[PDB]
């Protein structure tokens, strides 16, 4: 994801909506926080059981943490049990489909 | 769209982000402000041209006005020019491409 992005909010307390100029993003809370604690800590079992759970409200900085930091991990993509970090969909999909030039 | 929805706010002051539990929809404003004002005036380019357009901040309370006159109208599908309202996303494919069931 670019340096330049916008955070949109929580979704269903489970993803983060997060946009650049060419993806929307949805963070998976809970992957992402276990790949920042597996990172930290090498330890697969440790970095799930301490990281924050879907269903959990979480604060606008306690998102803004955690969306920065994403960008910076080694794996910002799967967490350590394979799993996709999030979804994306290309912003041209949204605006092609209501016939806006993107 | 269900009539138990939560408005997620607006995207590149283009479109308002609303989901129900099934879909996540992102709505043109002007399409949906230019079909509103179709069914009522019966004009296709009357209603375009007094429409809010795209790359206007709306507020909330606009915002919310919007999508609950969206809900009754008789065609919430096109706009008069045949071009799709919205684009809408499956919740299940977030869900499903971070492993999670829904
Ligand atoms: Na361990
Ligand atoms: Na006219």
């Amino acid at each position: 994801m670019k340096p330049t992005y916008e955070i949109l909010g929580q979704m269903d307390e489970t993803f983060i909506l997060v946009k650049d100029s060419e993806y929307l993003y949805f963070v998976d809370q809970h992957l992402l926080e276990e790949r920042i604690n597996y990172e930290k800590l090498k330890d697969e079992n440790l970095a799930c059981r301490i990281s924050v759970k879907a269903g959990q409200k979480l604060s606008e900085e306690k998102i803004r943490e955690l969306i920065k930091t994403w960008r910076n991990l080694e794996n910002p993509h799967v967490c350590p049990h394979g799993t996709p970090i999030y979804y994306k969909i290309p912003l041209r999909e949204i605006y092609e489909k209501v016939g806006r030039n993107y």
